């Protein structure tokens, strides 16, 4: 509304004239920490170098560590910037004092004797404890009692602080109304496992810590703030809010933080207010822009999600001043805080509150310590009423803190750096954000082949979501009503039925019978081999185009059926609600992926460029494939190796693993939904024992894609290389087998992103995955310190159904599995010293207690032998050198994973950890198709990866035509003719 | 300059004095100039049309007629206006079309027409049509129509009273030229002419030229002896000038001359000084050329400079550069000016006036049936005019039409731009010098890392006389160096051992060319243990330098391209061009997979999610055994060796026993490279010795072998076993047997597929995986092609490949001899002998050149690969038993069709299912990037040498995924998916 822009727009004015010039330190080109966010904005790799640097700065606890560092990040001396051992110590003072700028003290002491400075200088302030990621209970509790701490220091002080001076009120509260001790709690540093796939038991494990804090708050009238952290605790920590305000209704000073960023903003806020209304209660809000929003935005792309943080900057303005305006018309019931840095913001906040004349005592004003210093004491001059969020503990999560801070101040788009790095017009920085969105949406209004969008990966389950969240018992149920069927082979469009019959169980509770299979003889499975055969040559002569279609087809039942199939895997093979849907998803990536791949191989291409001659190279299928699929990834691995035979023109005869036979028969039930033609597609479970060498040893079998042990691919490999009477082809092995995984964990390996990766890679879905890590190789001098929060961690999570989203692992496979896995824990145990033995449920299930065994040495047995499952071995190694040694010391090379913030480190683990599928920095679990096609060799595989672009070749054989187009002395001239 | 401006007036006046004075294919009411218009405005019409109108002499029968008809036109409603009833339509006017370009298909009646022409005032000079010469009876019916004409043709002479002219012989024509006057095409008089064998092709045609010549003398009549292909112009004009000088008094032979051709001012220029030396006279036939597509086709095809000219006026400009150099050389040379092109005759008639040239000195030559309104007006205008005009069978008569369709329909053609365009008479009468120039104006507006793009190495050409010098030569400088003893190469050093095996020259065992060193297991141990200690440092080697290895490798053979040659001759009998074909092919991997692996050395980033990089590249696998064949014994060794060394691998190599020298030039070409030590090494040895412990041992990731079938399934089922200690499952790339059929169609062009036949049955005497051993022959063309290539094959002669008069020579060794020769007694109690040639007397490794008919696919030898000269002739009923019979051996390496039918081409390409199938060329001689070569079934694993699929096989590929977001913050990369 152009009046009121206008007072907004004057009231920014006069606030620019009241700053005098004065830049913020981070802005002052005659201090250091200016002149190196001066390079950092000119120079986008410096900017790299030096906040990567700052973040692994409170690892370099040694003078070796720190002068490599130095070295590795910013190069020699002579070729550094001009304001850059003397230098360690000079790097050293400077960024320390960067960090002691945006921090209270270093302990509650100090923190609270500078809280005491600052209110004698006029400011209020909310306290926030630093601390690293909260990875167990004693973290949790550690970080809740020093809040305690915080109180009980406070509680003894406050007595002594006159009021902040305000308009009216009450002199002994500031401002006359606000309570003098204001602090602010992350609400997931209360629990380590704080996940929406276990809502309920995050919002409680949450709130039981959360009302311990707000008890003792509330004992000394005080202020909680709940803050707001990841889009994926937004929902968790909204309930955790609600909750505790309902426990004390009439308690008024208990805050919420809410992000403007978020497109689900609008909604939240009003329903929150709704609520709060109903609830006849009043709420304190303090709405921030948001801090996550290049995290937010990579972990949606990441996984296909919406992007829920709008992605043009003013539409956030746009979004805070529209969300601010709310708050201030509902002030009666709600509080509030404004927390920005951005001077249009607190204008319009400023010129809102007075149009509405709202009461000062339901209004106030909050920045970060230490930063926009210019901003803080106008704000003091013309509001009065100014908090600083104070951050106080220890330096290693101060450095933290800080590189965040260095981000915020240094962005592009910050009002910050274009106030005061940028020199921007005023005019421009205090225009109606409004019309800077309309201005940049119409400016950005401004690929695939053959019809078909480009590849993307399905979307991973979202449990942000109600719905996704209220699916799964949904339809587990669902599942539960369609037990106890027999399901027969399916040969050439029939079900053929045998007499030999078993049944597949949950592993989680084995008297759940979900069904009974038949077994094929030999019989049957040559039946299959026939039919296959004799669909080969309609099947090859088929249009590429068209047999990728049936694939297309596949994926779109599947994706209508997403919750159903993954439902089926949770009972069946005991996968946990994201590991289900993730094998579905995979499984329709794997189609997806293969039907493209298909279309830009299925043209035949000129080769050579000579005239009168034309050369087509093309490929063409090999016969009948086997496919011998593992009981793992039921519905992916079986879908992926199946699809890519069928796609290329083969017919498969596929044998799944007897106790995932369900999840095989859903195939056949998605290809007989597309329409597949009778034979290119044949269902026949076995037992290796009677049909295994027979299917492998059939002269008419062309092709044999197998995954699981390297014992039964080495059998086959060796069975099939014998060409038999009547043999066709010489058979192609396309073979992914073990893995003994080693993750290496180096000194300066951020431990609050290793140590959950960690767990997760070795006892995701029990362990049971070819790329699980069984090795965690841990450098000398960080071992210690990672092993106590690995096992901390492994004690907080607990062993479970798969249908409960509350356990992190589950019951392995079946019987055979759960002893084998329990003998080689034994045989562990006698090699090294268990660290951890987690206990598991009383009663039937498969249950394998989640097992850590350290002083594991390279000669060791579980330091060799794959076990596939929930057993892991710590290795410590001397240094990074032997560390490289070890991770290679096995005969598999399937996966890998390095923690590492050493360039140099990492160069020489990408060129010398040679395996298949190398992780840095992350997980070594959860290859994606297209993102990283996967497999290895030595012992691990023949070197095919499935999801890449060689996959599809190894199905068929290449063939060149070539044609001599002149006749009587002339040649037809082509368009890439070689010619004059 | 300011002279050239007159007389240019004085062409372009003379010009429009013939167009005022002033064709059947451009008048537009007849239905010919309906089918012409349409293919000039139609390309894909002109194609179908003219390939019909080749094929239709070959449609006998209703069913071939009406389908050809259907596959070339569509049906009724697809095809024109001006298009069973369109049997009858098509037939008669394409036999119409062609009747226009012949005077007659007997001697009689083209006799009778000469006469006819004669008093309508055209001399003539006679040419015979004839399908190719492919056997000494059809050089010799050839020869005898010519002695047949002559004859005829004596008797009627004495009754014409000459042309008349303006003074001189009233018996003669004009006065001064004699009545009777034939052309002949050398070629036609020897089957196997070939710059080869330069020596026997003169003498062979100039045998048989001599005896049409005696007759022509007789008669005192004209020969002039056509020039054809560039292949065979040093041939021709050899025979002209031995003849000319062996009746150095007779002034009636000519030669043609090609203005289209860069060499024209050259040859030109040498007959002229030729002649002045032998104090003899000449006369010279020059015409702009007739295969100026064949020419550029052939040279890119064999990477040769292309022979012609390639803009059209740069032709116009040479005829008139030396049309005008023969004029001024008038006293010594006869001129006749054969052209239809309006602006080259008033130039020739202007430069003949300028230079004051006796009209007894040049006449103008026209083809019949073309250009009426030039032949009627230069008659009227020049005066002096003689047909070119042949006679003979319907059947070469359609391929003649071909010719004259394209010609006259050219894009380029001046007939073409003087009616169908109506195009301004002044751009049709420019100089064509002032032509040139604006278009090489005109035309005066690739690789990678700064290397030129692939292109395979130029092959011998044998045109040229130092190609067909440097062979005698190179095997003299060979014979110098034999008798040394060759020893292992490992590590980088030389190791003798005790036991040696001598190689010798298997078209004369006597002759031992060298001793050789056999390698035990412990120094096959001593070889892998040197191989895998540099493997290490070699993998660590960036993709860029390993390539360039193989690159100063490629420049170091390219410098030893005849010796290298020469040593094959020798050692494996290589015919000349197997030999040195067999070197290009050596440097052409080299140069291919350097490119190669530059390409795929560069980690490529995957996916594109943000906070993420993942990076997809290869890495090699560890020591390669390379076990390699005798019959490419560089080719194949070094494509084999140089992929697995460039893509990281180290190489412990076994070349085959008999071709062991061979191997030893691997050794000195990276040698000469500097290839590190131990990353190849050289280990003959004996396959029971050394065999099994090569390809067994655990420190062996790869093998590469090429050779036969029981070897390499032998070799496949040892290396499945992974063994104590072995790092990797074994890979295998493997090329193994073939038993490669050629299926000749009813419609097959049989000048085309029986040479074709012959060769790829027999070239390097059958010794090839892409050999043809079965050719399967349609029911009806059987009995005709079968004794068109019995006859060939009859002209061929068997004998030691250093002498290059020779087809095919003796096989590899005693023991492939007597295999072959129990395959041709067990193949000649399966089928019947219809060829069995003679053999040497003395020593030698000679297996006759053989071909057995009555074979069905249960024969032995229509099953068990031979690799000799043991050729199977099958007889099949209809198409679909011959694709049939095709398919029945448990190989598909290589295959051949000779078809000219849509459909039944089609059917082919679909359901003939080998590794590489060709259409109407032989199925031999695969060229790297053109044709990568290899297949499956029993003829190998599917790897194919020579293509871009080929290096993957050597390495494995890894992915590195880095997650690139610390602290909430990750760089924004180009291709990231973002906002
Ligand atoms: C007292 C107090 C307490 C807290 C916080 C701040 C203060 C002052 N913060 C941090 C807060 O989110 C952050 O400081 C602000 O977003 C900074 O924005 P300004 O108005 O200062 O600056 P400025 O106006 O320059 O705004 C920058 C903001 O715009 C947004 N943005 C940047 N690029 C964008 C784009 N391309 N598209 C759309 N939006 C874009 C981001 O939110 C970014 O922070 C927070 N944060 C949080 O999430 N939870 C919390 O509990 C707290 N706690």
């Amino acid at each position: 509304n152009s009046e009121l822009n206008t007072k907004i727009v004057n009231r920014g004015k006069e606030f620019f004239g009241s700053i005098s010039g004065e830049k913020p330190s981070l802005f002052n080109k005659g201090a250091w920490m200016g002149k190196a966010m001066d390079w950092s904005m000119q120079n986008e790799q410096f900017k790299i170098q030096m906040f990567r640097f700052v973040d692994v700065f409170p690892s370099l606890t040694t003078s070796k560590l720190l002068t490599e560092h130095i070295r590795e990040y910013f190069g020699n001396e002579q070729d550094m910037p001009a304001f850059m051992a003397v230098l360690n110590k000079v790097l050293t003072s400077n960024i320390e004092e960067m960090a002691r700028q945006f921090i209270v003290g270093e302990t509650t002491k100090e923190a609270v004797k500078n809280l005491e400075k600052l209110r004698k200088d006029g400011f209020a302030a909310v306290v926030d404890v630093l601390g690293e990621a909260t990875l167990s209970e004693e973290e949790a509790e550690v970080y809740t009692n020093t809040y305690l701490e915080l109180l009980e220091a406070l509680k003894k002080e406050q007595g002594s602080w006159k009021g902040l001076p305000g308009k009216g009120g009450d002199p002994g509260l500031d401002w006359g109304h606000a309570p003098k001790v204001n602090i602010a709690v992350k609400p997931t540093a209360l629990f380590c496992l704080a996940n929406p796939q276990d809502f309920e038991g995050s919002v409680v494990a949450i709130l039981d810590r959360m009302r311990r804090i707000f008890k003792k708050v509330m004992e000394l009238n005080g202020f909680l703030c709940i803050d707001m952290e990841s889009y994926r605790h937004k929902e968790i920590i909204l309930e955790v809010f609600r909750r505790l305000k309902l426990e004390y209704r009439d308690y008024p000073h208990l805050g919420i933080v809410l992000q403007a960023y978020l497109k689900d903003n609008d909604k939240d806020l009003d329903d929150l207010l709704a609520w709060a209304k109903e609830h006849k209660v009043q709420i304190s809000v303090r709405l921030v822009k948001g801090a996550y929003w290049d995290y937010e935005t990579v972990k949606a792309k990441q996984n296909d999600w919406e992007v829920p943080v709008w992605t043009i900057k003013a539409e956030s303005d746009a979004a805070y001043e529209r969300q601010a305006r709310k708050i201030l018309e509902n002030h009666q019931i709600c509080h509030f805080a404004c927390a920005s840095h951005n001077i249009r913001t607190i204008s319009a906040v400023m010129e809102m509150a007075r149009e509405l004349n709202v009461p000062e005592d339901r209004y106030e004003f909050q920045v970060l310590y230490g930063m926009a210093e210019p901003v803080r004491k106008g704000i003091l001059k013309v509001a009065g009423r100014i908090r600083l969020y104070a951050p106080y503990g220890n330096m290693v999560p101060g450095m933290g803190y800080l590189v965040r801070r260095l981000l915020e101040n240094t962005a592009n788009e910050s009002f910050l750096r274009q106030s005061f790095a940028e020199d921007a017009q005023i005019e421009r920085l205090l225009e109606d954000p409004a019309v800077t969105v309309e201005r940049e949406r119409a400016a950005r209004a401004a690929k695939g082949l053959g019809g078909l969008p480009p590849f993307n990966n399905e979307a991973m389950v979202d449990f942000t979501r109600a719905d996704h969240r209220a699916a799964f018992p949904k339809h587990i149920a669902q599942v539960r009503t369609q037990l106890g069927k027999t399901y027969p082979l399916f040969i050439n469009g029939k079900e053929v039925r045998t007499n030999d019959l078993i049944p597949t169980v949950n592993p989680n509770k084995p008297s759940e019978v979900l069904g009974q299979i038949c077994q094929a003889g030999t019989t049957e499975v040559g039946d299959a081999i026939a039919a296959a055969k004799a669909a080969f040559p309609a099947w090859r002569d088929t249009d590429p185009r068209t047999r990728a279609e049936y694939l297309l087809k596949a994926a779109q039942a599947a994706r209508k059926r997403l919750f159903e199939l993954s439902a089926w895997q949770v009972l069946e093979i005991g996968k946990q609600w994201d590991q289900a849907y993730a094998d579905v998803t995979e499984a329709i990536d794997f189609l997806e992926y293969y039907a493209r791949e298909m279309i830009r191989l299925g043209q035949p291409q000129r080769v050579g460029h000579a005239p009168g001659e034309l050369n087509h190279y093309f490929y063409e299928p090999k016969g009948v494939a086997a496919v011998i699929a593992p009981w793992n990834f039921p519905l992916a691995i079986s879908m992926g190796m199946a699809s890519a035979a069928i796609v290329t023109g083969n017919c498969v005869v596929f044998k799944p693993s007897g106790i995932t036979s369900i999840i095989g028969w859903h195939l056949v039930e998605l290809f007989r939904e597309a329409g597949l033609p009778e034979g290119v597609f044949n269902f026949t479970p076995g037992r290796g024992s009677v049909m295994g060498d027979y299917l492998v040893d059939h002269p008419d079998i062309s092709l044999i894609a197998f995954t699981g042990s390297m014992e039964t691919g080495l059998r086959i490999i060796e069975r099939a290389a014998k060409v038999h009477p009547g043999q066709a082809n010489v058979k192609k092995i396309i073979s992914e087998m073990g893995g003994k995984n080693a993750i290496i964990i180096d000194d300066d390996a951020d431990l609050d992103e290793a140590v959950p990766h960690v767990l997760y890679s070795a006892f995701g879905f029990q362990g049971q995955k070819c790329s699980a890590c069984s090795r965690v190789i841990v450098l000398d001098a960080v071992y210690d310190k990672f092993i106590e929060r690995l096992v901390s961690m492994a004690k907080a999570t607990k062993v479970g159904p798969s249908e409960d989203p509350a356990n992190y692992m589950g019951a392995v496979a079946d019987d055979k599995a759960m002893k084998s896995i329990k003998e080689y824990a034994e045989i562990g145990k006698r090699e090294g010293h268990v660290l951890y033995e987690s206990p598991v449920p009383a009663g039937e299930g498969y249950f394998v207690p989640m097992t850590i065994i350290g002083g594991i040495k390279p000669e060791h047995r579980i330091a060799q032998e794959e076990i596939f499952g929930p057993v892991l071995a710590v290795m410590r190694a001397k240094d990074f050198d032997q560390a490289i040694e070890w991770a290679n010391s096995t005969q598999f090379a399937l996966t890998g994973g390095i923690f590492s913030r050493s360039p140099e480190h990492l160069a020489k683990a990408r060129r010398e950890f040679r395996v298949g599928n190398l992780y840095i920095n992350r997980n070594n679990t959860g290859a994606l198709v297209e993102r990283q096609p996967f497999g290895g060799a030595r012992m691990s595989g023949v070197g095919t990866k499935a999801g890449g672009p060689d996959y599809l070749l190894h199905f068929m054989d290449p063939r060149v035509v070539t044609e001599n187009t002149m006749r009587r002395g002339f040649a037809p001239i082509e368009e890439d003719d070689d010619w004059v």
